[PDB]
C-alpha cells in the first residue's frame, strides 16, 4: 500500500519545531491580538480594546466602518437593522442581504440556499438552521467592530509580510462573508471575491455539501468560542536557484496510494494545490482539493479577504488552521459526513500544529507546453517557495505532504510535476510525502524513479540537465505527446551514460 522510507521516520511538527521566538508585532508581522494575556484555553483579547478604523487601498475595508455609507447612511446601521430580523423562510435572508446590497437585487441568485433550506433539510434541521445557527451567527457578525478592532492590512504582490489572528476573530470576519457585508468587494480586481453570494446560486447538487460543511463550522465555533491564533503569511522569494548547478542530494520519500493529505500528513507541510486566487471557487462552483481543504478547514477562506493574487515567485503560508468536518468523495461525489474533533497539538502561539501552503500550478492547454525550459523552472521555482523556510536548519523542517499538483484540470503530468516537487524539497532540504489517490501503477512508478537516482547519486542538478534534454530531444521537434515518455527516457539516459 506504500513504498519507500516508512511514514513513521519521516519528520512531524510539533516534535521537529524550533523553540518558538515570543510572539510580537513588527513591522512584517500584524498581530490583532494581546500577546501579554495569550494564555492556553483562553479567549484570545482584541488589541486594540476600541475599534480603530482605515479606509485606503492599503487594508481591508471593514462592513463596520463609518466610511461604509449608502443613499448618506451608515451602511453598518442598515446591516444591523437588516440582521437583527426573525428569519422563518429562506426568502427572509434573501431580503435581508439584499437590504444592503441593493445594486445586486437583481443580480444575485439564492436558488441554492432557498433549495438547501426548502428541499434538503428536514424540517427539524431547516428550524435550527433558522432558530439557531443564523440568529447565532449575525450575532458573531455584529460583534465586529468588538472583536476585529485592528485594522487589517492587505497581503499585496510582493509584500513579505504576515497577519496573526485569533479564530474568534476569524469566526466574526468569516459571519460578515456569509451575510455578504465586506463592501467594495462585489480596485479588488486582483483580489478573490470574499462575500459568500455566489455560493447561494444555481442548481448544482454540491452546494447542499458546501452549505453543510460551512453550517457545521458555524455552529461550532458560534456554540463555542475556538481559543487559538491563525498566522497567514505571503511569501515572495527574490533570488532562486541555479537548478543546472545545484549539487545538492535527494531527500527520502515515502509514496502510497491510500491515505490522505490532511490525515496522514499530520504535522507535515501540507501542499494545497492553490488557484492563484487563493481558495479557487471554493464559494462558488468548484470543490476539488484546494475548495475541499478550505470547506473542512474555513478559516483558510478568510484569506481572499486580504490575499491579493499571486504572481510567479509568491505563496501563501497558514498556520494554525483547525479542522471542523469530515467528508467522502471528491469533486462530483463530495459529500459531508460528520463533525471532526481536531486532535492536532497546539504550539507555543496557540496555533493548532498544521502548516498549509498554497502553491498555484499552471494551466497548460497544451500538454507538450509543460516541458518546456521556462514552464519546468516555473514550477520548480514555485514549489521551492513554496518549500523554503529560510534560516531553518533541515532538522527542524517536516516532510512535504504533497501529490498530483496541478494535474487534471491544469493539465500538468503527473510524472513530471511529481518529480519537479522531489527537486524542490531537495533544494529546501525536505523529505516528500507523497499521495496518489488510488493510482497504485503511479505510487510504483515514482518509487522506482526515485529509488534508481538516489542509488545512483544524482543530484538537483543532475536530474535537472536531464529534464532538458528530455524536451530538447523529444519535446522541442515533436510532431504528435511524444513517442518516449519522461520517465523511460531518463532511464535509459542514464543507464547508457
Ligand atoms: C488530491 N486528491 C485526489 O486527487 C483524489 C482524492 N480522492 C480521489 N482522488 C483522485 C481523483 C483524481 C481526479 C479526478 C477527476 C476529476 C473529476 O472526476 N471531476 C472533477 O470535477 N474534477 C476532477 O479533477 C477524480 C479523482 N482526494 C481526497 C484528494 O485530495
Amino acid at each position: 500500500k506504500w513504498l519507500g522510507t516508512p511514514i513513521e521516520e519521516m519528520r512531524r511538527m510539533p516534535r521537529c519545531g524550533i523553540r518558538l521566538p515570543l510572539l510580537r508585532p513588527s513591522a512584517n508581522h500584524t498581530v490583532t491580538i494581546r500577546v501579554d494575556l495569550l494564555r492556553a484555553g483562553e479567549v484570545p483579547k482584541p488589541f486594540p480594546t476600541h475599534y480603530k478604523d482605515l479606509w485606503d487601498n492599503k487594508h481591508v475595508k471593514m462592513p463596520c466602518s463609518e466610511q461604509n455609507l449608502y443613499p448618506a447612511g451608515s451602511r453598518w446601521e442598515l446591516i444591523q437593522t437588516a440582521l437583527l430580523n426573525k428569519f422563518t423562510r429562506p426568502q427572509n435572508l434573501k431580503d435581508a442581504i439584499l437590504k444592503y446590497n441593493v445594486a445586486y437585487s437583481k443580480k444575485w441568485d439564492f436558488t441554492a440556499l432557498i433549495d438547501f433550506w426548502d428541499k434538503v433539510l428536514e424540517e427539524a434541521e431547516a428550524q435550527h438552521l433558522y432558530q439557531s445557527i443564523l440568529p447565532d451567527m449575525v450575532k458573531i457578525a455584529l460583534c465586529l467592530p468588538n472583536i476585529c478592532t485592528q485594522p487589517i492590512p492587505l497581503l499585496a504582490a510582493a509584500m513579505n509580510h504576515s497577519i496573526t489572528m485569533s479564530q474568534e476573530q476569524i469566526a466574526s470576519l468569516l459571519a460578515n462573508a456569509f451575510f455578504c457585508t465586506f463592501p467594495r468587494r462585489n480596485e479588488y480586481s486582483s483580489y478573490p471575491d470574499i462575500n459568500f453570494n455566489r455560493l447561494f446560486e444555481g442548481r448544482s447538487s454540491r452546494k447542499p455539501e458546501k452549505l453543510k460543511t460551512l453550517f457545521c463550522y458555524f455552529r461550532r465555533v458560534t456554540a463555542a468560542a475556538p481559543t487559538g491564533l491563525v498566522t497567514f503569511t505571503r511569501q515572495s522569494l527574490e533570488d532562486f536557484p541555479e537548478w543546472e548547478r545545484c549539487e545538492k542530494p535527494l531527500t527520502r520519500l515515502h509514496v502510497t496510494y491510500e491515505g490522505t493529505i490532511e490525515e496522514n500528513g499530520q504535522g507535515m507541510l501540507q501542499v494545497d494545490f492553490a488557484n492563484r486566487f487563493v481558495g479557487g471557487g471554493v464559494t462558488s462552483a468548484g470543490l476539488v482539493q484546494e475548495e475541499i481543504r478550505f470547506l473542512i478547514n474555513p478559516e483558510l477562506i478568510i484569506s481572499r479577504l486580504f490575499t491579493e493574487v499571486l504572481d510567479h515567485n509568491e505563496c501563501l503560508i497558514i498556520t494554525g488552521t483547525e479542522q471542523y468536518s469530515e467528508y467522502t468523495g471528491y469533486a462530483e461525489t463530495y459529500r459531508w459526513s460528520r463533525s471532526h474533533e481536531d486532535g492536532s497539538e497546539r504550539d507555543d502561539w496557540q496555533r493548532r500544529c498544521t502548516e498549509i501552503v498554497a502553491i498555484d500550478a499552471l494551466h497548460f492547454r497544451r500538454y507538450l507546453d509543460q516541458f518546456v525550459p521556462e514552464k519546468m523552472r516555473r514550477e520548480l521555482n514555485k514549489a521551492y517557495c513554496g518549500f523554503l523556510r529560510p534560516g531553518v536548519s533541515s532538522e527542524n523542517l517536516s516532510a512535504v505532504a504533497t501529490g498530483n499538483w496541478g494535474c487534471g484540470a491544469f493539465g500538468g503530468d503527473a510524472r513530471l510535476k511529481a518529480l519537479i516537487q522531489i527537486l524542490a524539497a531537495a533544494a529546501a532540504e525536505r523529505d516528500v510525502v507523497y499521495f496518489t489517490f488510488g493510482d497504485s501503477e503511479l505510487m510504483r512508478d515514482i518509487y522506482s524513479m526515485h529509488i534508481f537516482l538516489t542509488e545512483r547519486k544524482l543530484t538537483v542538478g543532475d536530474v535537472y540537465k536531464l529534464l532538458l534534454r528530455y524536451y530538447n530531444e523529444e519535446c522541442r521537434n515533436c510532431s504528435t505527446g511524444p513517442d518516449i515518455k519522461l520517465y523511460p527516457f531518463i532511464y535509459h539516459a542514464v543507464e547508457s551514460c
